């Protein structure tokens, strides 16, 4: 039977949970009778991205109904929904396109996960636990409850947890010291670049299967530039309360995952407002969206050269920014080196 530690085995059970996948699709009113998990395809999703893209472009021009109407149906025909009765939500605005653009991202990770889960080892020589662990291609170790790292991280989860978005409370149940296969050599070169932070990264649980497998990727061109405030790229944060809002957990699903990947930002291109780009100025290596709140810089610590902004949340120099939380963006998957993976539990007060 399995040799891996219980805590790790449990992790392998939620990231490969089919119910979680179906439940994820049901939230999108996706009639599972027309689009089963085994019906999902990457070629189908891209075709969808293109449509959404054509939609956004249309809205920015003013197609004036019709073209948008048919362009809208062209989507729900490719992505089977079940609105019962009303009028299939017309994608005639940025907000509608962003929501849809967000659905494809998750559905894509689910497609990837559903694939791995069903590799080529349906035998019984090895239990499902130890088998699926392989498909991840990421060595996973459990971090003791009472250790330096644990304390640092857990303390990094407490401080950066303000009272504003305190509609819940975080509790570090498990802490893992992950490290995907290859992110070591691929990150070695960029490792020689000053300003290396240990930022947060949250995402739907049904996506970590693809995250550890594929690794934080950058949205493809077929994908709508809408939604992203700084263009296609990898986004992080220093306020654990900023990434948490991306785990999409709830009173019913309190358990969510979050990452702590080391990122060599180098010379940042500080911005206060949204600005779709993806062509940083000659000299910069990353973008930083100035926010109203920021971890107490005086209480910041740094280890192995990596900076850990585990300082209590305070007011930043400028408040004349649409962002209330910082936001670091890198446009090269090779600049990120996932380090930890927390199995946090959300406790809502209501
Ligand atoms: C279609 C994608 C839409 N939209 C999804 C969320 C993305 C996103 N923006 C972020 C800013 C700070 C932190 C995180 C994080 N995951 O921890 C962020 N994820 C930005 C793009």
């Amino acid at each position: 039977k399995s040799k891996l530690p219980k805590p790790v085995q449990d992790l392998i059970k939620m990231i490969f949970d089919v119910e979680s996948m179906k439940k994820a699709m049901v939230e999108y009113e996706i009639d599972l009778q027309k689009m089963p998990l085994g019906k999902l395809s990457k070629r189908q999703i891209q075709a969808a991205y293109s449509i959404l893209s054509e939609v956004q472009q249309a809205v920015s021009q003013g197609s004036s109904d019709s073209q948008i109407l048919d362009l809208s149906n062209r989507f729900y025909t490719l992505i089977p929904h079940d609105f019962g009765m009303k009028k299939p939500p017309l994608l005639n605005n940025a907000d509608s396109v962003q929501a849809k653009v967000e659905m494809l991202d998750n559905l894509l990770d689910i497609e990837v996960a559903y694939s791995l889960l069903r590799g080529g080892s349906d035998d019984s020589s090895k239990d499902p636990i130890d088998v699926n662990y392989e498909k991840l291609k990421t060595d996973i170790k459990v971090v003791d409850r009472d250790s330096e790292e644990a304390e640092i991280i857990r303390k990094y989860v407490k401080n950066t947890h303000a009272t504003t978005h305190n509609a819940y409370d975080l509790e570090v149940i498990d802490i893992f010291k992950i490290e995907r296969e290859g992110e070591c050599q691929r990150y070695k070169p960029f490792k020689q670049l000053h300003n290396r932070r240990l930022l947060w990264h949250g995402s739907r649980t049904t996506n970590f299967a693809g995250i550890l497998s594929q690794g934080l990727r950058i949205a493809p061109p077929e994908a709508p530039v809408t939604g992203y405030m700084f263009g296609k790229g990898i986004y992080f944060a220093d306020m654990v309360s900023k990434s948490a809002n991306y785990c999409h957990t709830s009173q019913g699903d309190p358990i969510g995952l979050i990452l702590l990947g080391e990122v060599a930002l180098g010379n940042m291109y500080e911005l206060k407002h949204a600005s779709h780009i993806s062509k940083l100025p000659k000299g910069k290596h990353s973008v930083k969206g100035l926010g109203k709140t920021t971890p107490d810089p005086s209480a910041n610590i740094s280890l192995d050269g990596v900076d850990v902004p585990l300082g209590t949340g305070i007011s930043s120099g400028v408040n004349d920014t649409s962002l209330l939380y910082n936001e670091y963006i890198v446009y090269d998957i090779a600049q990120v080196n996932l380090k930890y993976l927390l199995k946090l539990k959300f406790n809502f007060k209501t």
